[PDB]
């Protein structure tokens, strides 16, 4: 439903912030989009810029994000090893009003 | 129809789909501008539009999402029962560019 624009961006920043799910987006291309504290600290990096605007193979090379963004297929309650301990994935393709792929994004829970 | 607007509005509902902490929002008012599946199960209910521009303290009203409201200051890892289940919940203000507080969003987790 409509809302303004400022608002929008603020509840973006909002959740990110307020989850402990660790969330990794990309763009069709691959790069990181979108990164929050969570999974920063999950992966091992110190902040937001260690991250955006990688390709996403560069620091996680057996994420299957890019086969979302080619499938257009989420995939659900993924376990993952992560430097060991266990991490639940999942994985979500991000379409535009036509139903294209636009992007996907990944959660890490525990 | 600007890309770049439009996906901000997609990152945001993706990731209010993938992640499995339960998400609630209020404006300043204190009713309810967004609520995920996860939050409208421990809520016990169906139908968004039962949770949706309700005053959040007419369904869980011990919330201190209210009082971040006042406050503009964020409340981490609060242990509640909600619903019978016990919960961790941290709650986040919402601020405009002018640094007014203008909602406040609550996550649940295990």
């Amino acid at each position: 439903s409509p809302e303004e624009i400022g608002l929008l961006y603020q509840e973006k920043q909002a959740i990110l912030e307020a989850i402990r799910e660790g969330i990794v987006a990309i763009n069709q291309e691959g790069t990181i989009t979108m990164v929050n504290q969570t999974a920063l600290k999950l992966l091992g990096y110190d902040n937001e810029r260690n991250v955006l605007g990688t390709p996403i193979l560069q620091l996680i090379p057996h994420s299957r994000l890019p086969e979302v963004i080619r499938t257009g297929q989420a995939e659900y309650d993924d376990e993952m090893v992560l430097g060991g301990e266990t991490v639940i994935a999942n994985r979500i393709p991000i379409k535009n009003k036509q139903g294209r792929v636009i992007g996907a994004v990944s959660t890490f829970r525990n």
